[PDB]
C-alpha cells in the first residue's frame, strides 16, 4: 500500500537509545526513517508512546514527526516499533557539542523549541480536539534538530494527557518519573501537586530554561562563546542522585550561572531574562511556553 509500514523498513545503522527502546537508522522506499525499537516485555512503554503520537491535533513543525507503530516478527521473536521522520543532526545536545551557534541560530533553536513546548501545552478546542499534554522528561538529549536549523521535541513516552472539563488526566502518575538533573524543585522534593495536570506544565517550563541555558553558552559574539556544559555540570556529578539535587536546587537555592559577558548583548539578555523566568522554585511563578514563544518571536522578528 501507500501507508508505511515495518516489513517495507531495512535497518541500516546504529543510531542511540531512547528512555526506552533503541534507535535506528533505516530506509523506506529510498527515504530515511527513524525506528525505535522495543521488546515484546516493553509493550507497555511502545503502546502508551505510539499513544500520545497518534493524539488528534498533535502533528505540529516543533514536534517530531510520527510515522508509525507496527510489530515485525523475524521468525523468532516479535519487536515492536515506532517510526518517525529522520534527522540528521540528531538531539540538540549533540548539535550543541558538535558547534557553536549564531545569535539568529540561537533564537531559531529557543523559538522552534518554546513553539513545540506551547503547542504540546495547548488544549484546542473543537470538533477534531487536541488535549493539553506535558512531557516530563525535556531535556537537550531528547529535542532532535532538523536540517533547517529549528527543534523538535521527541521521547513522549512519559507525556501526561489532560482532560479539561474535569481537571483529570490520563494516567496514575509515578513519582519522579524523568532526568533527575533537570527535575524541577518540586519534583525533587515531591511537593508537586500531581492532582493538578499544571503542576506538569510548570515543570516542563522549569526543565525548557535549563535547555535555554545550554544553547546560549554556545552563541558565539565576535567569536566569544563558553564550552558546551549539562545544567549544573559545577555542581553535581554525571549521573546525579535525587538527594544531590535536591541538595543543589531545593536546598541552596542554586541555578546554572549566567555569565556576564550575556548582559553585553540584547538577544542574551533576553534569553538570561526568559531562564530566570522559568527557575523560580514555585511553578506558579513561572512564564508560559506561549509567553516564552510571544517574547522570542519579537526578538526573531526585531533580529
Ligand atoms: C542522527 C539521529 O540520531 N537521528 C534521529 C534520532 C531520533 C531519535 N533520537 C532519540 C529518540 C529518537 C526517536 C526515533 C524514532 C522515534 F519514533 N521516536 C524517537 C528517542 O526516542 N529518544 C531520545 C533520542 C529521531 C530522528 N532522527
Amino acid at each position: 500500500g501507500h501507508m508505511t509500514i515495518a516489513r517495507d523498513i531495512v535497518l541500516q545503522e546504529s543510531i542511540g537509545k531512547g528512555r526506552f527502546g533503541e534507535v535506528w537508522r533505516g530506509k523506506w522506499r529510498g527515504e530515511e526513517v527513524a525506528v525505535k525499537i522495543f521488546s515484546s516485555r516493553e509493550e507497555r512503554s511502545w503502546f502508551r508512546e505510539a499513544e500520545i503520537y497518534q493524539t488528534v491535533m498533535l502533528r505540529h513543525e516543533n514536534i517530531l514527526g510520527f510515522i508509525a507503530a507496527d510489530n515485525k516478527d523475524n521468525g523468532t521473536w516479535t519487536q515492536l516499533w515506532l517510526v518517525s521522520d529522520y534527522h540528521e543532526h540528531g538531539s540538540l545536545f549533540d548539535y550543541l557539542n558538535r558547534y557553536t551557534v549564531t545569535v539568529e541560530g540561537m533564537i531559531k533553536l529557543a523559538l522552534s523549541t518554546a513553539s513545540g513546548l506551547a503547542h504540546l501545552h495547548m488544549e484546542i478546542v473543537g470538533t477534531q480536539g487536541k488535549p493539553a499534554i506535558a512531557h516530563r522528561d525535556l531535556k537537550s538529549k531528547n529535542i532532535l534538530v532538523k536540517k533547517n536549523g529549528t527543534c523538535c521535541i521527541a521521547d513522549l513516552g512519559l507525556a501526561v494527557r489532560h482532560d479539561s472539563a474535569t481537571d483529570t488526566i490520563d494516567i496514575a502518575p509515578n513519582h519522579r518519573v524523568g532526568t533527575k538533573r533537570y527535575m524541577a524543585p518540586e519534583v525533587l522534593d515531591d511537593s508537586i501537586n500531581m492532582k493538578h495536570f499544571e503542576s506538569f506544565k510548570r515543570a516542563d517550563i522549569y526543565a525548557m530554561g535549563l535547555v535555554f541555558w545550554e544553547i546560549a553558552r554556545r552563541c558565539s559574539i565576535g567569536g566569544i562563546h563558553e564550552d558546551y556544559q549539562l545544567p549544573y555540570y559545577d555542581l553535581v556529578p554525571s549521573d546525579p542522585s535525587v538527594e544531590e539535587m535536591r541538595k543543589v536546587v531545593c536546598e541552596q537555592k542554586l541555578r546554572p550561572n549566567i555569565p556576564n559577558r550575556w548582559q553585553s548583548c540584547e538577544a542574551l539578555r533576553v534569553m538570561a531574562k526568559i531562564m530566570r523566568e522559568c527557575w523560580y522554585a514555585n511553578g506558579a511563578a513561572r512564564l508560559t511556553a506561549l509567553r516564552i514563544k510571544k517574547t522570542l518571536s519579537q526578538l526573531s522578528q526585531q533580529e
